[PDB]
């Protein structure tokens, strides 16, 4: 993968706001900002690759920022940050990561708990939503994942 960098950043705040005023709300999370782990994934780049990572998220996870940036965020479902598009997880459960894969295909908002693990091994369990975002186009680019342990 070799992801590119929007030059200049990204509006994660003008994202945050867009979130927390839309108007169709499928999934209710409350009032949310950067304090808290965050990630931008890019829908338009091949494997949907993450694109920032707030400063919670790279500790909750216990990886760097270059460790993150770049990879489909699915590396965090083993415990060696190990995983092969499409195959079979051995701790994780296969309905639970279908379901995530079948809303990000169709833009849809959701939330699932899954099981990960951080960098040095330790398992834990993601409470994680997911929400589309659009950027200046106007059409759905990026999506923004709220993690919670
Ligand atoms: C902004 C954002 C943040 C994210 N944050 C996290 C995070 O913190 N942690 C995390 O773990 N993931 C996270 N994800 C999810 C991850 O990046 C992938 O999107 C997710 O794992 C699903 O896509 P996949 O490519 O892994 O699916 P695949 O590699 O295709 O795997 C699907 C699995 O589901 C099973 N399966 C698939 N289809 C069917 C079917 N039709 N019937 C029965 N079984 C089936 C298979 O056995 C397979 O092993 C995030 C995604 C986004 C966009």
């Amino acid at each position: 993968m070799h992801t590119l960098y929007a030059p200049g950043g990204y509006d994660i705040m003008g994202y945050l706001i867009q979130i927390m005023n839309r108007p169709n709300p499928q999934v209710e999370l409350g009032p949310v900002d950067t304090s808290c782990a965050l990630i931008l994934c890019d829908l338009k780049q091949k494997d949907t690759p993450i694109v920032y990572a707030s400063e919670a998220f790279l500790y909750m996870t216990g990886y760097s920022n270059a460790e993150v940036l770049g990879r489909n965020c699915r590396f965090l479902q083993s415990p060696d940050g190990m995983v092969k598009p499409k195959s079979t997880r051995k701790y994780v459960d296969s309905n639970t990561i279908n379901t995530m894969r079948k809303a990000i295909d169709r833009n849809a908002e959701v939330q699932v708990e899954v099981v990960n693990f951080k960098k040095n091994g330790q398992r834990f369990v993601n409470f994680l939503t997911m929400i589309p975002v659009r950027d200046e186009t106007g059409e759905y680019r990026y999506s923004m994942g709220f993690q919670c342990e």
